């Protein structure tokens, strides 16, 4: 019986057609607030669109690229048209190449930075103006156990990971005067649908010993935090960085 | 419209007379929780519990000092009595002497340290069993940015509170196998009945400057947090710190 | 009478011929490193290389932008003629314009992410792998403050100085078997020559009153941690971020 | 060829009889700092002080229990009879039982706050008042990565190790004036003798493959590190918290 204070508010999920940012949408939407899915992939934001309808909730799509600041003004915009824009999830990512400082790729890096996060900072920026000038709201950037850690051969996504907690702090400290409050979420390893099609089942069992309580998280156990993030309930926390992590940063 | 999957089991809240704690005893219990409030003030106990009651929600008061490890036992054997104890929020606390290190008085440092972080050490034990024993459970300490900053002439309450951490992290590891969750709140400065009482109108002002958001915490603010941690939507989240601080510790 | 154990090896500085940078080029050569100093100023690039040939140390010139991934890789070339390069310290930074989240121009965050991040890591790319080659050596990697704190109106330089703790960390992590070390150092504000022709009093002075030591830093005293950190003495340190910030982050 | 600016003062080191203690003292003396060696064992004290003068430097040992705060008082006026004190290095911990939160003794519990923090705050008081009136110093800390995770069963030891990072944080608030720097220093698992006679070699080779350099550390690596930090070239570093943990804590 879980209920989020997220309602008469639209919210944007960025790549919300699949895995994590497909549950926040659903856990918003379920509690009242008016979701815009965006994502690379029409369909698949189409299919949460009426996954959302099919369980009584309002949400529309818009199909883009979170890397085009254009994009992310449109993603406002078509969002500010349902209700006004309170809630902004910047959850779109990309997992990159899987090799070492050294061998990496250059084109691997920059797209990585690129999309998890120059497309953030992109994002954000129509966001914040739009919350600001509609009396406050929340942004929860999606961050991983990965911002605060790191984790061989991933680089560049440890690197872009880490960039998100400082890009939180400042948006915070600029727009706490406009009651908007920007806040980061670091989630552990996480089963989704692709996760669990590229894990060998050894692989899994690796991932699960790095977590104390023996197991992946579920995308619901992610988009519950972020959910409370962004509510009302949540109106004292700015800045600040949130693990749902199972316990692998504590040792 | 805020509820919390916290039904059908018991919750102990410590220091729950008062301020933080009295907000987390009414937040938990509004959303279905038995609550125990434990607390040295029997009367202010008792009447967290009536306003509680008066409200439709099950609670019951105890009254005693966490730092007799046999009240501790007490506590969870009284709420083990309402309903399953699956929450216990160890946030009875002092502030203890204004003083620099050193010019600190030796029995001074020794209770801050004996209330802060012993007794929650205390309380913890008998809570950590019985959860284990039911089939999991969530532990909430109270810690504060504090946990994280320091803050002259409290020395004895910052060395507290950032102890609380490491315990929090130890006892997430142990129990995680057992689902007992453990993790950390941090308040910043919070406007209680008597944070408001102590502070001129100037020194209200100073603090209000050193939170971005230019205002002190509400205890339902924290109380949210706590309830959100305490609950089955935390499932995955253990052995981390939350900042409740207003950017307080992001500048 | 400090004296650090980085003799008969090489070391470059990136951004050497001023600032921080030539502290470091300055110290390392003191102790007995042959230090490569690279600069997009050739004139201040080898005006660094003539105080340290004064003072009886060996160094040579580089003029170039560490944004060109061959200059880095020219950079490791020139620095192992003159001995086996175990030392890199990537200095070269920019503070980027001073604008909200909101305000800001989109090239000047990607200018800042492109200096601040990318070219530490394209430089990074040839240091690990001639490193690795050679039995050893250590990276140091300047961050700041910033890189675990923010500052109104600076984010893409915060943000940056963040990414750089996870890129730090990842080296660490995959180049430990190869007895690459790769550290980060954080400094609080530092009066470099350059800042003391910038702020006006009051802008000193509302810094100076953020650090605990009531001042700002010194370049020698950021130099000296580096020059420790790059030394055999550090030979246990790895993956790790180091303050030298006169208790900025204490608070 | 590593050379410390120690000279001319006097060094507390407590617990220097021994392991890390004792590698501090050798190091400090080593440089031209008048070492006080400090401990419970007389004769371990005194055959540290016999090598410090075999080797041409100064120092002696007096030999009581930290617990006892006018130990800490007669630590400082006799290191002050040597030289100006100018260095502490609050060395001087215990282990505790290994047992869960839920099964730990309250006997061990207590025993282990009352070394390894309690006891740094009793000589604390003692050493920030005489650096005070000496013109300023330093005091280091010896903490641990468990200052910043955990390891489970040894909660009690975990706890204590926090709790130092905030009393660090504080005395370096507090002190920032009288140019007394207070840090503290984070050491991986080290190969002291006590570490090296307690493990068994499948142990070892667990703990070896936490740290990224694959290896515990030596009690030297740690010492370079403290002299560091205690020396004039650190003249900038307070508050601070240090890592010496081979990658221990980068994932
Ligand atoms: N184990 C995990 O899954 C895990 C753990 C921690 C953090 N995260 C973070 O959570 C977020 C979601 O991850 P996920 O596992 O659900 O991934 P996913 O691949 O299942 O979903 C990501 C979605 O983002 C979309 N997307 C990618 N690039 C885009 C772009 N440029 N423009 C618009 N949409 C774009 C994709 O189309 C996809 O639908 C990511 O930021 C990821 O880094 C994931
Ligand atoms: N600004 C803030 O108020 C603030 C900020 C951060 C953290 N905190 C933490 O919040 C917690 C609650 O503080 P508060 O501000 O609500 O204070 P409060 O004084 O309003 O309430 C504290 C309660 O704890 C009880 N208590 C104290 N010692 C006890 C003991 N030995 N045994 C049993 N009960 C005892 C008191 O009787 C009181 O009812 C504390 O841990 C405090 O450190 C407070
Ligand atoms: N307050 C401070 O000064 C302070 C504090 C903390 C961190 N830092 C960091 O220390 C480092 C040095 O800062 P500083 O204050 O000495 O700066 P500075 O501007 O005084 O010197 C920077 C040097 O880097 C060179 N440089 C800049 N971009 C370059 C490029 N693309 N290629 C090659 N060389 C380039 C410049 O020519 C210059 O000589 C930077 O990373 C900065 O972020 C500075
Ligand atoms: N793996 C490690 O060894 C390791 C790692 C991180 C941190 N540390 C810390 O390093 C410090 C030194 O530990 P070590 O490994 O060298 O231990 P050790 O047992 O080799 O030496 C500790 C010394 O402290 C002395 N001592 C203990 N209690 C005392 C008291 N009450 N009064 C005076 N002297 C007392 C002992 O007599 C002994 O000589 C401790 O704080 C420990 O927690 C050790
Ligand atoms: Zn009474
Ligand atoms: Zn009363
Ligand atoms: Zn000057
Ligand atoms: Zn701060
Ligand atoms: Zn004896
Ligand atoms: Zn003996
Ligand atoms: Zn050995
Ligand atoms: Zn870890």
């Amino acid at each position: 019986m879980a209920q989020y204070d997220v309602a008469d508010r639209s919210a944007i999920v960025t790549g919300g057609g699949s895995g994590i940012g497909r549950a926040v949408a659903l856990t918003l939407a379920a509690s009242g607030a008016a979701v815009l899915v965006t994502d690379l992939n029409e369909e698949h934001a189409q299919a949460v669109v009426a996954e959302i309808e099919a369980a009584g909730g309002k949400a529309a799509a818009l199909a883009g690229d979170v890397t085009d600041p254009a994009f992310g003004e449109a993603s406002v915009a078509a969002a500010n048209a349902l209700a006004p824009l309170k809630i902004a999830v910047n959850n779109a990512g990309i997992g990159g190449e899987a090799a070492t400082v050294g061998d990496y790729s250059l084109d691997s890096w920059r797209k990585v930075i690129e999309v998890n996060l120059n497309a953030v900072f992109y994002g954000m920026q129509p966001q914040l103006k739009a919350m600001a000038a509609n009396g406050g709201g929340a942004i929860v950037n999606m961050a991983s156990i990965l911002g605060s850690v790191g984790f061989a051969n991933s680089s560049a996504y440890v690197t872009a990971k880490h960039a998100l907690l400082g890009l939180t702090q400042n948006a915070a400290l600029e727009y706490a005067a406009d009651k908007v409050r920007v806040v980061a979420v670091g989630p552990g390893f996480i089963r989704t649908p692709l996760v669990e099609a590229n894990l060998s089942a050894e692989a899994l069992a690796f991932l699960e010993g790095k977590h104390a309580l023996g197991r992946l998280g579920e995308p619901e156990e992610v988009a519950s935090l972020v959910a409370f993030l962004a509510s009302d309930a949540a109106s004292f926390i700015t800045g600040s960085y949130h693990l749902v992590d199972g316990g692998y940063t504590a040792q």
